[PDB]
């Protein structure tokens, strides 16, 4: 009786909350496609090799539209492309909105425009003496940009300004204060949907759109009630585009926090339990630092979150039968995935990097992260067979480029929390195109079982369907 | 012939009125989750432990997203978070409504603010000497805030009115007096729905939204007939948040009360016949003090009813092969459930307590509550067999979080109203991950059968699903 | 046990990047039809055939509704069908927009018409004592019309013009400057759907609309932000009228590029793994010079994509099962195909070459180039088949309209990269209708295995389903 | 092994192209009707009988609604019903447009109204002392009525004008000039939808509405640009109402004709692709002069097209399983068929002829024309048998009505494109109700067969559900 075993989604308890959660595939991305005699294959994560040198640790990533080229700020330094580019200070993560004439950077409360010529301006008031309108700027938490003006909003207040068209560095001359108050919610977050300025308050979202008042003095913005979304983003940067949309984490005021995408108006989660537990586990200023952003590469649409100690990934093309994360990781044990901004510029991918100060391409052929070996994990779901035996168990393997026939280590457990022996087994050859991974007398099946694979090389692994012939 | 028996609801007659109901699971929460051999596996609820102690006992809880934490209204002296701000009045249920300069609770019929600077102020017309409008404000009953203002409707009237811009306390200038008039039907409640403030009424719920209006003495808030839904909340607090819209039991002066959800201007039921006869078992008073709520934890959706002598709970996300309630209870006996005003703060839920003068944080990984044990039930539903005889009752469990061996008394009937003996099961053993629930030799299935699952115990259980070898 | 194997698209691995690739079918085109016992059959793309010379390689095609004839830029000289109608510059692709009152083609930066009596004017300033409104035209690089006005892009801006209503040759008389401002992206193409003027930012599409207004200096064309797309084209001209609206390949900026249609203000790929892999195996240099265009006959319905290495068709009626792209070819070798610029007129098809001087013209009834050999190959895709053996493999041929009894060089693989002996099966007859293409005595298939079928001929090869008795 | 053969849609190969090509029933018209053992029968076309006589060859049609009788122009001589009215020029094919005070004929470039009394008057500009406005009519295309005034395009200019309300004879007092310029495409033709003047292009299909302007000079129809359909008709006469919307045949321009549909401002395609292979056999003069019309009958839609040497038809009622075209023929070879300009008038249909100067009255009893014999065609698609015999050969006729025993020539094909022997069989019998049509001992299908039923006769022929008992 030759029984297929999924892979793209495993299953187990937890030992502390004696709950079945999902043991989610490690460095790996499934992809929908007829394979052989299965539906999908798993496929590796791309590794990462060193481009060149930066200065610090990466901060943000935008790609400027304006000069077709993409801005990265690590460290202290705004670098273009390669070459450095401005002095920014601070040390936390920034928001940046790239402009025609000017790209900026929301750092350490101030909007800091790096004008294109070279000079650097900073938002404030006008001149006392000019006669125009005069604010209360406050400190500036995140920015956007929308038909030449910079919207931000001023830090714990639900206030958001405009700059003025001719001068971009001073707010708007004479209605440049717009408030998000149907509901008592600071703004978390701003940014530009389709043509709308939303603003992510702590319990609401709102959306915005130009009015085309031409007297002084009207509000150039019009709340669109009818597009309101009653969730929240949990801290400043757990938002980003996603399938023409905004993907975010639900804020705690409104339940516990889980992963949304807006439609039409409406909040529809795409996070499982497992998800949502492993979101819950974390307290609230822990949760508020993390950050997610959009990925799309091959035919996946990665949409990646960047937890203190998590690095979740929802494919959305491997979605078909629910949603679909990978935990990814960097080295052998638990730490966190190094890579982080990841931005397509030119012909390969590039992301900074966490822990060193370095940016990495994306290469496609290695699995290696700047030359270092990675864990690649595949668990299959827990089934029930009682008195019977397993003998044949085959994962079909694309065999080929690789630096030695790093072996996979093949395990099984009873219980579904604590693994039993490690078996190896080669899963690559160097250069060898026709290799079977199979391993037989696997054993009797008492209660239950779930097999774990596990694999550590610096080569691409392409896992297929698994067979295994439980007879 | 192995052959599975459901649990997620089980069935069986009444004796009073000999008419089937469905006999609903007791502290358990079924998740839609494809477990071994079965589609779903039962979970019991998450314990409670005393996080700190209070005043009295709990009132209202409102997660004021102004200051980011939770107000919770015990006994007569009011409580943000750990920290007390405020002294309450009155004995009652109490309504709040947060606002960004000051969080206030309708409370003996008078609305009181209680400013974030410490003061004080509580709702009365604007002096005589000042030249605005004059009203009458009679008693508060219910109260919501909407773009800057508080709402509350006066007590035994449809009237409903809002405070001014400038100063809060007072009510607004020139218009502050509006009507529910499309029915003779008086407020019952009142609430915020994305930018509407509805007006749950005796007979209707009608809408209102902002008109825009400049000149001084135009009714800022116009009426929506188109949205206006034709029934009603039974008592001041039977209604709350659920799904992107209100939730709440309809009004004796429509038909026998019945929880219902708005959707597009149309009220649609989710309660079945058992839960409907339950809620028709109070007489009108008593029904009228019932309050209901939402809690969402994992992936479930709750909404969470507060029956004086029933805590219902609808688990709109485990909805899928129609509604699921399962009701709550506290101790061994028919006691009502302790925890009330659920609300999710920072990492952790926290819930007051009906009885005792505490507050309580939900923890996962215990079913007990306040160090107390506490009974889960599952009934299978009735189901008619001639002559056949069942001898393997499995159940898988997730075993291993306990502190001692907690057995289980499993039992069957034969006339879906009362049960046999009560035969003692091994369900979980402490930090033994693959024990198994089995019992043999059950019987000979006479007529009908249905078996009783009990389980005392202080962690939590979780059973899956359940397989009856009717041979 | 006589079991099909389908030829409408290739599987394989890759033998770099160790992944499993779609091995498109080479100069085919499937076609969905009822043939003999099975759902379609594979169609050689129709050969080309000189139907006269021309000055250098060609440029750019438009068929010019208004004289009702086929204009066409080759080399350094603009032709109308066969005639020479006047003198362009320029080496690049050059984009025209035919007129009423003139013929245009935008090269070297300035839209130059080709007045429909022999005389040429260039867009330029009103005259400076003539009183009209004064702009900077700068440099043009992408052209249209609608309702009698030639739209150009500034280049480097995302500025672009309309000329006036009276005098073709200047731009509008008070209102002709008008801005894609919803984002800070360039115009990179512009052209008109429906009665809208698109603009392809390198981030945005927007859609311009006539306001219809009188007075002197209202902008005429409003922006129409509801359908906004929020993707972009990756160069000049990656865009083309596709199935009632345009087809277009991603701009870096937004992520991987990957061909989209745009549908209600959306954009849906249509682009598989493969195409997008293919399309991301190019520089942004390389795939910018990139040009896209629309060839319709019979019933298919091709988006011809003319990459620098690669020639990819999608074939809109043979979508049923999925995407299907066919990789032209020209040469014994990877060489891309020689035919651009296809244009339907008159009775038959003509294209220019990217190579020599000449045009050709489609011809059905032969597959060879301009009197050249040209390969055709089929791939069955990779299945699982362990021990088993395979005698009869048929295909089922259109044989009668050769030349001489071409043969096809049929091989097999087993591990989806290299492939095995070449044996050659006669597969046309010159003038006999019945031959079959059988071979027998296949072999065993080990673990898997793979058939590509390579055809070298200049006469049509029509390939019907395969055949293969697995026993 | 009883198995049917469909025969609504016959397959085949094509010796010069090599391509499978849909062989089409000559002659008939599938019903689709549950007949017997069989889904439909195949039906012969009616016959023709002459009426009475005419001058010269049809070359026009319509239904005068205004005097609830026929208009037929015939040769150089206008005819109502049978009696002779006008006098007309020219020799080409002639548009009509029926009004409730004039019948006109735009003929030779002139819209020619041939008034109810008697008097002729044609379509001048006002005369100049008159002081109205004067235009530069040019030569008349095509014409239409809608809200009594007459819409005729100026030839070989997108240009199309309206008469006057009150004298009908010259075009509008003050607004009669519009133009349909929404992109550089010459109107082809003219026509009326519902109440929209539409404006048939050369690449576009505009549409017009009045606006109700009441002063002078203001512009009485305003395009429709959200109706506008992207395609053309190919010639003046290639479209028709059909099914409440005007079908047509694609001009060259957009790319290769085929048949379209206009659906909600988009067309859709009805033409297989064997019906625009045969269209696209034409050249570009010869295609344009086809033209295309409207028949309904019984049950059936169809659309029949007159090409200069096929007439296809499309029956819509019969389109069930897919586009069902049939090609009727007159005589024993491939002559066009002679019956044009069909149109139902009182009691039976009546039509032209495309060689006598004579008029036809449809027939259902008969299928001869003007007393001459005519050729039935079915074939059967290509279907693959290896090594097996055929016995039964039976197809269910409706042996009835008839002057001899026609007999019928039934042969099979092996390669799809030459036949075998012609075996006759008695098909119908004068005057008995019951014969079968039987052949016993077909033979022996070494790889393909189809086979050919082939009918000469003067009495309609009704085949039935073809049976083959491929033993």
């Amino acid at each position: 009786p030759i029984q297929q075993l999924p892979m793209m989604k495993g299953m187990g308890k937890d030992f502390k909350n004696a709950d079945y959660i999902d043991y989610l595939p490690v460095n790996m991305l499934a992809t929908p496609k007829e394979i052989l005699n299965s539906s999908g294959y798993l496929r590796s994560f791309p590794g990462i090799t060193k481009r060149y040198d930066m200065n610090g640790v990466s901060r943000g990533v935008e790609y400027n539209t304006a000069q077709n080229a993409v801005y990265r700020v690590c460290g202290g330094k705004l670098y273009k492309g390669e070459s450095e580019v401005g002095d920014v200070a601070g040390s936390g993560r920034v928001s940046m909105a790239h402009g025609r004439t000017s790209q900026a950077v929301g750092v350490n409360g101030q909007l800091v425009e790096y004008r294109y010529d070279g000079t650097v301006k900073t938002v404030s008031n006008w001149p006392a003496d000019s006669g125009f309108t005069q604010y209360e700027l406050g400190s500036v938490r995140d920015i956007t940009r929308l038909r030449g003006r910079y919207a931000w909003s001023k830090d714990g207040t639900d206030s958001w300004f405009i700059t003025d068209l001719e001068d971009e560095s001073h707010p708007d001359r004479y209605s440049a204060q717009y408030r998000a108050e149907s509901q008592p919610d600071g703004i978390i977050g701003i940014g530009t949907w389709r043509d709308f300025i939303v603003c992510f308050g702590s319990s609401t979202i709102e959306y915005f759109s130009l009015t085309g008042a031409t007297t002084a003095g009207a509000a150039l913005y019009v709340a669109q009630p009818s597009l309101m979304v009653q969730k929240s983003i949990a801290g400043t940067y757990c938002k980003t585009p996603f399938a023409d949309s905004y993907a975010f984490i639900s804020h705690p005021a409104t339940g516990a926090p889980s992963v949304y995408i807006i439609g039409s108006g409406q909040a529809s989660p795409i996070a499982t339990a497992s998800i949502e537990k492993i979101i819950r586990s974390y307290t609230a200023e822990e949760m508020a630092t993390g950050v997610m952003e959009t990925l799309r590469f091959d035919s996946h649409e990665l949409l990646i979150i960047h937890l203190p100690r998590h690095v979740l990934v929802y494919d959305a093309s491997s979605s078909q039968n629910g949603p679909q994360w990978c935990v990814l990781k960097t080295g052998l044990y638990d730490d966190v995935y190094r890579g982080v901004d990841f931005m397509y510029e030119g012909n390969q991918i590039t992301c900074g990097d966490k822990s060193e100060a370095v940016v990495g391409q994306l290469q496609f052929d290695i699995s290696s992260q700047y030359d270092k070996q990675q864990e690649h994990l595949l668990f299959t779901p827990l089934f029930k067979a009682d008195n019977a035996r397993c003998f044949d168990l085959e994962v079909e393997s694309s065999t080929g480029v690789a630096q030695y026939a790093d072996r996979l280590f093949l395990s099984a457990t009873t219980d579904g929390i604590n693994y039993g022996r490690e078996q190896m087994i080669e899963q690559n050859e160097p250069f060898v195109y026709d290799k079977r991974v199979l391993w037989k007398r696997v054993g009797r099946i008492r209660r239950l079982i779930g097999f774990k694979l596990r694999v550590i090389t610096k080569s691409p692994v392409t896992l297929s369907g698994c067979q295994i012939r439980l007879e």
